[PDB]
């Protein structure tokens, strides 16, 4: 039956100092068509690109995207990586060099066999009319919010299939 | 060859109004064993547990993990939910019950077929420090600090084998 509030906690520890600074950065996502995922997170759910990396020899380039004020983009390149590099909660995509002409290529979304990574999740001020905008762009759902058991909750879909929930933390804990 | 940095940018467009307030709150991931899991974030990573949910129903758990000082959690049920899910850069632990009485079964970490999900990113003042303790602690890794040709960068492990990239922001201005 899973686990206790007293069991699971009793499986936490403090932070050790040495861990004091750490910060969650990033979240890695494989795309297959950088100028769709582009202007999906930009134009459809207001990220911003704030830095841009390729690896020619390796045949990839990296975008890492984030909501931050562009404005608050260093002009200096190598000041931009550091304080790209030391935001929090960035979404890092990879582009491996190819893959938008290859009809026999796709990525794994994670939600059907084999499973593992579920969904990033954005929150969001109000589920209803954010995914009123998104149904008037033309995005996929999963899960539109009034679908299923949990009413005001939604799931969309980007580029590659990857699950997005949209969810307000404030109506949550009201519901069941 | 991929994008240019303009033809990127052309890619991109400024944000609607109607997301000025999105944040990027959660990334999830399911987890065979909750307990070496909750051990591995907290005591390893230094993040803190500041939510749990249970779905007696639908047979699962929801741990939230973020960097936030446990002495900001709210003490009420209703106020602790809303705080949770408001924080940006949180880590949603999923844990279907009975995975860990099952050793027929694993999750699937992104990085082989099927590929999508990558790893999430932890930045740290040292990456050559950390991964020391990460050692003396006996984490498994993907890449060591010196291995490979990126080197100062690092991945390891969770106990589901998801993989934990380890980069300093403050030294990564000398790849790309
Ligand atoms: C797939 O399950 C989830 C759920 C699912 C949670 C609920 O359905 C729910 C019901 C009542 C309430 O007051 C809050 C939540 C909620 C958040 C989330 O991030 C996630 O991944
Ligand atoms: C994709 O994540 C990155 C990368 C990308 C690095 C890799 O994808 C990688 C994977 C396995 C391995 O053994 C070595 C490298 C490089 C720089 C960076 O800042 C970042 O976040
Ligand atoms: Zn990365
Ligand atoms: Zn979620």
């Amino acid at each position: 039956g899973g686990l206790t509030d007293e069991a699971a906690l009793s499986c936490c520890s403090d932070a050790d100092p040495s861990t004091k600074d750490f910060l969650l950065q990033q979240t890695m996502l494989r795309v297959k068509d950088p100028k769709k995922s582009l202007d999906f997170y930009t134009r459809v759910l207001g990220m911003t690109l704030i830095q841009k990396c390729d690896f020619p020899i390796m045949k990839f380039s990296l975008y890492f995207l984030a909501y931050e004020d562009k404005n608050d983009i260093p002009k200096e390149k190598d000041e931009k990586i550091a304080w790209a590099l030391s935001r929090k909660a960035t979404l890092e995509l990879t582009h491996n060099w190819g893959t938008e002409d290859d009809e026999t290529q796709s990525y794994h979304n994670g939600n059907s066999d084999p499973r593992g990574f579920g969904h990033i999740g954005i929150a969001v001020p109000d589920v209803y009319s954010a995914c009123k905008r998104f149904e008037e762009l033309g995005v996929k759902f999963v899960k539109k919010p009034d679908d299923g058991k949990m009413k005001g909750l939604a799931f969309i879909q980007d580029p590659d299939g990857y699950w997005i929930e949209i969810l307000n933390p404030n109506k949550m804990a009201t519901l069941m």
